[PDB]
């Protein structure tokens, strides 16, 4: 068994996620993708046929695969899994369209929710679409607007040719996002393939792609923001394990992801960690050899306490 | 068999949560209450036990119980009735906290998600905790400040005793949630009862408690807002069911919740629906007998398409 990858396609709405969404379900780009989306609007329909869930799926002309969806994701993604073990359709990738006031949060929850969907399905990443136009009115307006750039592992910025000097977008969407490298199109359309392999949902020892600078007065605009945390001296994992479940279980309803490295007393080899709100997990990995020992953790969510956080992790030092 | 009273507990964070949910937790109230937060704080507690699937599971020494919860609220409330039906644990009713930035919607779903869940588990609503104080600024601020609102069976309106003369919030919040009573807590503590038994999640004809006046420039100060649809005319219900599967289609990632009753051309019985999010149901109700029969249907979301939807009913008239 291979588990099928699934990319959640993110950012609030526009023409953009049309013409990516309409080449998915229309071309013949030679991927097996199933989408499961609200509306898909005109598409050449092979064959449909209805889950024992109710799920309305749909198989196209391009070998690709439409699902609708309900207020239970879990339906599809089970109806899915059944008429694809019945051999009735084909697929190895699912993109799920969670654009406009869409929360990715509980999506992805959904994935971790029963055994048989964390075997089955495995989390590619969260694609953010990002309009250069019209992202700081969208970001200022909607709290969602930032939370979803906050769960991306890469942003794709689009229309910057039309909106001129992007450089002040670019600096607020690091602030936010610390953790996922933007990509920005001048030219040209948006390649299906970036959508997919951003290795977003494994263990990373490179949790940050932007480097934070100094700008005090306009860090705290945003509401979503990134804390970074740099340690110099190894940590008990003992302790570690209190401060992270303290931190965790503070601000639960706050945050949106995390990642981190860790340097542990004692032990050669990194410590890796990761975390989706509520769900975390954590493993050692690549052994230290040469290189400096040391911490990177990178916090993504909405009014986190920094001051203790920092404090918190400060007091690990002996 | 009979089904366990659920209360979810949502509204921004405060000493006034705080201490009703050290009230409920260790006053002896003579309720039977199970209670899932994050975190419980300093409570006496008589016995622990770990559910099949982690839950830690406290009972206090007012008879109360207190339940964990991870990502996956599934896995504490499947634990709780395993617990309950081996009589290890005894309540009727659950009170689950969903303060600060938490939102209600995918609790709500949860309890929808599968079949014991929706047979042992009974929702019986959402009650929004206001601050009189502060609600203007954080609902300004925050999205899930008035999508909390929005959620709200009934509102429990606090500390107008220090705010004054909150009849302009009273205003704001009917803008926002035409369905739900507000409760002004008076000067101190909220009582218990305040938050139990609003029955907000069965079928309704009374859909609307603040029946909405003319307010043309304050009824744009909100992003969640309620429409209120009023009709003088019977509908046919084939057609009527295509106008909200088009509407509830549309949009579907902005509805928090709707109730309607509907006059059906034909038909001497009431129409009854309710739905929340993407789950909506419908049934036939009271018979309209020598009452003028009419339609009134409450649709509550952010950026709702007012004039599209008041369009949409307005050609189901022959
Ligand atoms: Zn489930
Ligand atoms: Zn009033
Ligand atoms: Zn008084």
């Amino acid at each position: 068994m291979n588990p099928i990858a699934v990319t959640l396609l993110t950012g609030f709405l526009g023409a953009g996620k049309t013409t990516l969404l309409r080449h998915i379900l229309n071309e013949q780009h030679g991927y097996k993708i199933a989408v499961i989306a609200n509306e898909f609007g005109e598409v050449s329909v092979d064959d449909q046929l209805i889950g024992d869930r109710a799920t309305q799926i749909k198989t196209l002309t391009n070998g690709c695969i439409a699902a609708s969806r309900s207020n239970e994701l879990e339906d599809a993604l089970l109806d899915l899994l059944d008429n694809l073990d019945k051999g009735n359709i084909q697929f190895d990738r699912l993109v799920i369209e969670c654009t406009g006031m869409a929360d990715p949060g509980p999506i992805i929850q959904t994935f971790f929710s029963h055994e048989v969907l964390c075997q089955r399905y495995l989390l590619d990443g969260v694609i953010a679409l990002v309009d250069a136009v019209h992202a700081d009115e969208q970001m200022n307006q909607f709290t969602i607007a930032q939370s979803q750039v906050g769960y991306a592992d890469r942003i794709l910025l689009t229309k910057t040719d039309v909106a001129g000097e992007a450089e002040k977008l670019h600096e607020r969407l690091a602030r936010i996002n610390a953790r996922a490298p933007v990509y920005t199109v001048t030219h040209g359309d948006i390649d299906l393939g970036l959508l997919f392999n951003t290795n977003g949902f494994m263990l990373e020892e490179n949790v940050v792609s932007t480097k934070p600078r100094f700008h005090f007065i306009a860090d705290k605009q945003n509401d979503i923001s990134s804390i970074v945390v740099e340690l110099d001296y190894p940590v008990d994992i003992s302790e570690v394990s209190r401060v992270m479940e303290n931190l965790l279980l503070e601000s639960a309803d706050k945050l949106l992801r995390y990642k981190g490295m860790l340097w542990i007393d004692g032990e050669p080899n990194r410590l890796l960690f990761q975390g989706v709100q509520r769900l975390y997990s954590a493993d050692w990995d690549r052994p230290w050899g040469d290189e400096k020992p040391h911490s990177t953790m990178v916090f993504i969510g909405i009014q986190l306490p920094e001051e203790e956080i920092r404090a918190a992790f400060a007091g690990l030092r002996k």
